[PDB]
């Protein structure tokens, strides 16, 4: 029938949205996402100041997915805040604003300014924890002490419900440690699993060359390559964080793929590479495909199967 | 034109071999790999005592790859050592023996008894550092202090050149740290990148179920899913460990995929999921396909292009 649902004190037409960084950087992008059939949108992760990002080519796509080292090109936080405060039409769908400062201090400074706009308009914060860390350390979400510091500071500075965007993890002990960190913060109301699978390398056989210019061709992977990774992370955090929502992201190209994310535990389903490749018309297709699978199975709601993946024995 | 390699004081007809765990567990398996056109073979990672492994189903394969949680089923060290010392025909090809003890002591005891056979017969050791350590801690190669303890102890106990099988990493700081640990050990003469991308989750949309029984369906991923991750790891370690060889493993289904691994830096090229799916016939196909790309490009030997991947500016 219809896929509408209520989460975080907002109403959504359906569980689909863009993934941060795809079709969300400019006013044009945001208006295009708002005009789409997606149930929500998220803005490009921002810094306090604008960034040009890395040299091109910095994104490439292939049959099985994509690689990128964008370098966080963005119009700066003042723009995104302005978009949230003055330009977005909340009657069309909810808005998420993603932030990724280069230090804890920059994040705190941005969230102190966002808080009043979140109160006033209901924009929702997604904090991207695959942001840069101090020398010699990995990205913040791969440092669990840094991760706890960031969340402590943002929670105190912001004081309102927010979410976090996570990189994938590959080790059960890491799932346990990461979820335990997140569960220290009651203000963290959603966990988005996953960001790109870090530092892959795509090589063209014909040219004998890497396909993106930054970082000697290394970049984050998205798309078909990453769906079982994504699913694992969604389910691991769904299991571990019962008092939070999980949003799935990674490898969604069809309503069947969305269905699997929801079975794993996803509340909202985010679309990155397939959206970058197909454009915003993908949202109508995904909705139709998800409703078709539901109808064939006899499910009339998302809640009937969310998190209900079956295990053997 | 030729695929021949001379490394580690052995001669190899071509760079292809099985990946540890595939077509390697029984005497029958080992004789099969020996009879194949591969350039070498490796035996199933073993423990001192035989193991039955995890309950079935514990491996599944799909168009894009495989997932497994086998649980290290194996015939025990004494079996593999006997194979190496009494059964293997070294006139056909070289043999690698993989070990994966559950503690540093278990690994030390195996390699002490392997040493004289290594010296006399020329079997080559591959130490699997995805062995679990203490449960609740990450696998050994994701615990850099543990990794260093294992390598110090095995190096002292074995006293001969050996190699290590590494899991993939996803963060530049981890590439840097891992390679620096490895470079502390002059006896580590080769690094095989990569083991399975850990703890993925495949879900079957029709049955709404995971597809393997252990670990609530979580298992390591191989195959097409993981080629760009594999390449990245090969190249990262090739750049960071100039005094060691790198062997590539992950995502090889064709001579083109092998060509990419070799461009990245691979010496030997191991084949896991594709071999498990196609059987040992795959080796003649891979050899033909790789020779065809070399002929098109005018390459006569593998050294012409090994590690010669181009970057952009
Ligand atoms: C071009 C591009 C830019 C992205 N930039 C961001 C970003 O600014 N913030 C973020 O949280 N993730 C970013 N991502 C990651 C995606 O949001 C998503 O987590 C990843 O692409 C996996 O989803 P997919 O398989 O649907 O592509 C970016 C991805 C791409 C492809
Ligand atoms: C059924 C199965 C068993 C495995 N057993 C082992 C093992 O005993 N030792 C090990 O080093 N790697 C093991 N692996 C990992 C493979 O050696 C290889 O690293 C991984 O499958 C990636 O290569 P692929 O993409 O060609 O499958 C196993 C993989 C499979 C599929
Ligand atoms: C790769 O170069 C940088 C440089 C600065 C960054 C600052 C904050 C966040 C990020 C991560 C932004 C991001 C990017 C990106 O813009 O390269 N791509 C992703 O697939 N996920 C992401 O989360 C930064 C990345
Ligand atoms: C999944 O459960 C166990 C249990 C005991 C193990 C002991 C040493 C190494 C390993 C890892 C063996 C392994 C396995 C495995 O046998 O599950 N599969 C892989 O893809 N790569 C590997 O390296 C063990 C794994």
């Amino acid at each position: 029938m219809c896929l509408k649902l209520n989460l975080l004190d907002h109403v959504f037409a359906n569980p689909f949205m863009n993934a941060a960084g795809v079709l969300c950087s400019t006013e044009e992008d945001l208006r295009c996402m708002t005009a789409s059939s997606s149930g929500a949108l998220v803005s490009k992760s921002c810094t306090s100041a604008p960034r040009d990002g890395n040299p091109e080519p910095r994104y490439m796509a292939f049959p099985l997915g994509s690689i990128n080292s964008m370098g966080l090109p963005n119009l700066g936080f003042d723009f995104y805040l302005k978009y949230a405060s003055d330009l977005h039409d909340y009657s069309k769908k909810p808005l998420f604003l993603s932030i990724s400062g280069l230090s804890v201090e920059e994040n705190v400074a941005m969230v102190r300014r966002l808080a009043p706009v979140a109160q006033e308009k209901g924009v929702l914060l997604e904090l991207n924890l695959s942001c840069p860390n101090v020398p010699g350390k990995p990205q913040v979400a791969y440092d669990f002490e840094a991760m706890r510091t960031y969340l402590q500071q943002v929670s105190l500075a912001y004081g309102l419900p927010f979410g976090v965007k996570m990189p994938p993890y590959f080790d059960i002990a890491h799932f346990d440690t990461a979820a335990a960190v997140l569960n220290e913060f009651p203000l963290v109301k959603f966990v988005t699993c996953v960001n790109s699978v870090g530092n892959g390398l795509v090589i063209d056989a014909e040219s004998e060359s890497v396909v993106i210019k930054p970082k000697q061709g290394f970049g984050g992977l998205g798309g078909k390559y990453i769906l079982p990774t994504a699913l694992a992370n969604v389910n691991a955090f769904y299991r571990r964080c019962p008092d939070k929502l999980v949003f799935g992201c990674g490898g969604v190209y069809s309503g069947e793929d969305a269905f699997l994310h929801i079975l794993a535990g996803a509340s909202m389903v985010q679309v990155g590479t397939a959206l970058q490749e197909e454009g915003p018309g993908i949202f109508t297709r995904l909705e139709d495909e998800l409703l078709e699978i539901m109808a064939r199975k006899g499910y009339r709601t998302l809640e009937e199967f969310r998190g209900r993946v079956k295990t053997i024995e």
